[PDB]
């Protein structure tokens, strides 16, 4: 009599039950796929870190040898300047 | 003579190392402070997901008690209609 009305309402409460513990599965798997990604993030962060460490390193060395080739030059001029001026 | 110039070389070189031990040292705070936002994002999925639950479960119970009444009052114009109809 109510037997159909009853019985859909409990399937229907299984359902959402179901639904629910779905709902946390995934966020606990999201939970696993985001933590995944910030570590990436941050070995990514480190390679940057170590490639620009490195490259700056080569940037002032390089400028240390036009600047010592530089001074030389310099040098050179102060000379014939103090030749110039006795 | 190169005195000063490898002097403001060496104190750069320094700078370089810091500017990268400081860059390491900040990945390795930002990726506990991201750590801890994906933390949070999953308690309030969570808590969002137990809220649509009892959300649900009160829907369903409401609209159960509301078929209940509305059966009840088709029963009754099916008793009516067979009176009529012989």
């Amino acid at each position: 009599s109510n037997a159909g009305t009853l019985q859909e309402y409990q399937k229907r409460m299984k359902k959402l039950d179901q639904q629910y513990r779905e709902r946390i599965r995934n966020a606990e798997l999201f939970l696993q796929l985001e933590t995944e990604q910030v570590e990436r993030n941050y070995i990514k962060e480190k390679k940057a870190a170590v490639k620009e460490f490195e490259d700056k390193k080569v940037e002032l060395k390089e400028n240390l040898i036009a600047e010592l080739e530089e001074k030389k030059k310099m040098i050179e001029n102060e000379k014939l300047t103090m030749e110039l001026t006795g």
